[PDB]
Order: C-alpha cells, then sequence, then structure tokens
C-alpha cells in the first residue's frame, strides 16, 4: 500500500513518529483525521522562528464525486495524487512534501 | 544482550518498516515480529499480519507494557515474566488478538 499513509493513527501518533528522528523539513505522512469522521490529515514537518520544530496537519477532505481537497486551487482524483502534486509545489502547504515518515 | 539476538525481535525497527516486512504476500496471517514502540517510551509492540477480503493484508499492532514488578502485558487476562514467554503463550492462544501468532518474520 502507499508507505506515506500510516491509516488510523492519533495526531499525537503522528508528531511522535514525525518527530522520532531529525528529518529534513516536510518530511510526512497521510492518517486518518481523529475529529472529522471521512476526512484525512496530512501531517508535515517543518522549522520555522516562532515554533522552531513542529509538525502542521492539514485536512484533506472528500468529495461526493471522489476526489480529494485541502484548498480550492487544486483537486485531484486520488489520494496518491495529492501526495504526488505537494511533493512538488508547496502552494500554501508549510514546505513541499520531500521524505516520507520513516 | 539476549533479547537482541532472538529472531522474532526487530529492536528499533518503525512501525512503517515493521509493516513493509509482514504485508508481503509470503507470510501466513498470524506472522509476527516483537519491537520498541516507538511513541510510548519502555513499551514494545507485537505486529501481526492479517487479511480479510473487505481490506487485504493488514498489519494489527499491539501495545506491550512492562510492570513495574518486571511482567509484560496486553491484556488484563495474563501476564508475562518475558517477551519470550508472552511470544509462546500467544503461539499457543489468540485470547483478543487478530489472530495465534504463527510464523515469525523473517
Amino acid at each position: 500500500a502507499e508507505e506515506w499513509y500510516f491509516g488510523k493513527i492519533t495526531r499525537r501518533e503522528s508528531e511522535r513518529l514525525l518527530l522520532n528522528a531529525e528529518n529534513p523539513r516536510g518530511t510526512f505522512l497521510v492518517r486518518e483525521s481523529e475529529t472529522t469522521k471521512g476526512a484525512y490529515c496530512l501531517s508535515v514537518s517543518d522549522f520555522d522562528n516562532a515554533k522552531g520544530l513542529n509538525v502542521k496537519h492539514y485536512k484533506i477532505r472528500k468529495l461526493d464525486s471522489g476526489g480529494f481537497y485541502i484548498t480550492s486551487r487544486t483537486q485531484f482524483n486520488s489520494l496518491q495524487q495529492l501526495v504526488a502534486y505537494y511533493s512538488k509545489h508547496a502552494d500554501g502547504l508549510c514546505h513541499r512534501l520531500t521524505t516520507v515518515c520513516p
């Protein structure tokens, strides 16, 4: 299955998996949302002055038609196409997606 | 020491890596490994391969806690003096697990 899809894990777990080792900014995973049923979460590491090393979480929603989106700028016919896209284009995410979470 | 050299212990491999190893189609369901938990310090994880046609091959991860007396448990039903003893038991009795432990992960 997708090496970046971690399934049903908690926000807190995703943060510990992502921060467990010294990973480049943009290390990520996709998981089910804890707080919104049917939705997913893209959890991405980042570093900045205000927060230091931190993890940002983006909700991915699923359209009734089947597609997925984080914003109105782009939507994707699959979840791997979303990931493939943001691996090359950050567009409003804190960083483009670089390493899959070890 | 001894735990390090056990065929069923995979040390510090990550949650994702354990699923990479266990989800290989060769492995019968009930193929397992024991590893450190990445998310609870001091805990271990029993990772077991499973299957159902409404989901395919998938992995169940059970936390193993160590009691400060020295024991290890997954549930209140049974506790164990060692991880070797825990594996031995669940190789005989599923008791709440998705499957009896059958094959040690290659």
